[PDB]
């Protein structure tokens, strides 16, 4: 349940579709000095090379083998990345696609990221190797062989998720091949895993696989360390499968988090920020120490997965930064920040016809992440984790780690504020009028740099300054027209 991050680092960032060499550099030049705890990487195992449409991001969720050979790089580049990141105190978490192999309708051949041969039709994946009896064909009871009804917990686990060949995870052979892959990664140095499509695997089968795993690499982790496990389970209620069924294996993705926060920030369905006073289990969420929270993820930012019209993404930058800021300031769960790439989003009758578009590329070859002079990224990589407003809140979370949620204030509408012990304080104005008020910050007297509008740089503030008096009170004035309608100050932004 522990992320295994360096003490003091409290977040992980999803560098979606980034190449290993770029992540390695990012760890050294940015993530380590800015206090990021780790990186969730895209699936590092060989996948199907899909040509229609042209190299979609989702081809990486169709395994062909467990060779560490993808568009992100080969095994040496992967090992190089893990070593360099661990050496600067930044962890690597692998997106483990272990529930299935490729789509059952994919043509047999060598159209894979490492050239390995595979034949979906005959259930032949010799690079593993897996054959017909390693899949759930005879186990599934639906007429199509695919999952047709989520109200039936059994078929959700034994049938094919959108046609993806379903591995027979009850078999010790299959469990062992998966463990072999995961242990290869653990020994290289990874700190944990995102277990993809966990809802589609029996909790008991996952347990059997995790039981075969090694302790983390003893060069970087204390003896007896166990990999951090966060399971992707979309549980919004209304289905028989519950997130709690997976608590014995590790943490679980709390999809209710971003769905509701999005609704609240958009001020939809009668919701408002003043209601966030009891944010957390009070809102029906799972226990804090079992939750992996996020505003958006790689699926729902593009309408995939549970989707949801309320989800906030970089496309709605202003509200997004506020949502991410609230998340990073609030003690609930372990936080994951999304880092995306831009694609030509085009809605036709409510559906984005380009929701498949893969990462920036030159005829299939992923583009490097270039860093602009102002520290933003080029080549259409959004790099939300480099946005000052988000990066500074990442450190805010580190600075206030362990401090209690306190000094809450709300105007009965959308102007709220709260502190974390005596280490940090944050103020939000999401109402259609100015927030002008003197509030108890719980902080020591002094001059604090607002880390949303600027930074503290050698004795100065490059943005707004907040003055906390002897009684801990400070005046805040945030116009509803502000491009960033929130202010945050903490122990380390004090002059
Ligand atoms: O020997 C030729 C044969 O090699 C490969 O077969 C593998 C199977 O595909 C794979 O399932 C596994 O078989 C094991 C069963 O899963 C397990 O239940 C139990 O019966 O032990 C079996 C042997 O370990 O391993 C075999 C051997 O690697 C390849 O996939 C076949 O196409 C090929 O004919
Ligand atoms: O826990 C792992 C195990 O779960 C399932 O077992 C089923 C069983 O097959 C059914 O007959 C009935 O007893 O419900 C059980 C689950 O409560 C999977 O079927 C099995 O493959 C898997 O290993
Ligand atoms: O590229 C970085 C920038 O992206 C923007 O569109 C966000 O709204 C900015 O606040 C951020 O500084
Ligand atoms: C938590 O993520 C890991 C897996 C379960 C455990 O005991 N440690
Ligand atoms: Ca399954
Ligand atoms: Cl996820």
């Amino acid at each position: 349940y522990s992320p295994n991050t360096q003490q003091g680092r409290t977040s992980i960032v999803h560098l979606f579709e980034w190449r290993w060499v770029d992540i390695a550099l990012e760890c050294e030049r940015y993530l380590a000095p800015k206090g990021f705890g780790g990186v969730q990487v895209s699936p590092p195992n060989e996948n199907v090379a899909i040509y229609n449409p042209f190299r979609p991001w989702w081809e990486r969720y169709q395994p062909v083998s467990y060779k560490l050979c993808t568009r992100s790089g080969n095994e040496d580049e992967f090992r190089n990345m893990v070593t360099r990141c661990n050496n600067v105190g930044v962890r690597i978490y692998v997106d483990a696609v272990i529930n299935h192999m490729c789509g059952n309708a994919v043509s047999a051949g060598t159209s894979s990221t490492c050239g390995s041969y595979f034949n979906p039709g005959s259930r032949d994946f010799p690079a593993v190797p897996y054959s017909g009896w390693d899949f759930n064909d005879g186990k599934c009871k639906t007429g199509s062989g695919d999952i047709e009804n989520y109200n039936d917990a059994t078929q959700v686990r034994d049938c094919r998720l959108t046609g993806l060949l379903d591995l027979a995870l009850e078999k010790d052979y299959v469990r062992s091949k998966i463990a072999e892959y995961m242990n290869h990664l653990i020994d290289i140095g990874v700190a944990g895993f995102r277990l993809d499509a966990s809802k589609h695997m029996w909790p008991g089968d996952i347990k059997a696989i995790l039981d075969k795993l090694h302790n983390l690499n003893s060069n970087w982790f204390p003896a007896g360390s166990k990999p951090f496990i966060y399971q992707e389970v979309i549980d919004l209620g209304g289905e028989p499968i519950k997130s709690s069924d997976y608590f014995g294996n590790g943490r679980v993705t709390e999809f209710k988090y971003g769905a509701k926060l999005g609704t609240v920030i958009r001020k939809w369905n009668g919701e408002k920020m003043s209601y966030l006073k009891n944010w957390g289990e009070g809102w029906g969420f799972m226990p804090s120490d079992r939750a992996l929270v996020f505003v958006d993820n790689h699926d729902n930012q593009r309408g995939h997965g549970a989707g949801g019209a309320s989800i906030l993404t970089f496309w709605d930058a202003r509200l997004y930064k506020m949502a991410v800021g609230f998340m990073l300031a609030h003690p609930y769960g372990f936080t994951r920040v999304m880092s995306s790439y831009r694609w030509p989003r085009q809605f036709q009758n409510g559906n984005d016809v380009n929701d498949w578009v893969g990462p920036p590329n030159n005829n299939g070859v992923i583009k490097e992440v270039t860093i602009n002079p102002d520290t933003t990224c080029g080549n259409d990589w959004v790099c939300e984790h480099r946005w000052r407003q988000i990066r500074n809140m990442v450190i805010f979370r580190n600075v206030v780690d362990g401090q209690p949620f306190t000094n809450w204030y709300d105007n009965g509408s959308n102007q709220v504020a709260f502190g974390r012990g005596n280490r940090g304080f944050i103020v939000f104005n999401n109402d259609d009028w100015s927030f002008s008020l003197t509030l108890q910050t719980g902080l020591p007297a002094g001059t604090y740099c607002d880390v949303i509008s600027g930074d503290k740089i050698n004795g100065n503030c490059t943005g707004i300054k907040i003055y906390v008096s002897d009684d801990g009170k400070a005046h805040f004035s945030i116009s509803n027209s502000a491009e960033d309608p929130f202010i945050a100050i903490h122990a380390e932004s004090k002059l």
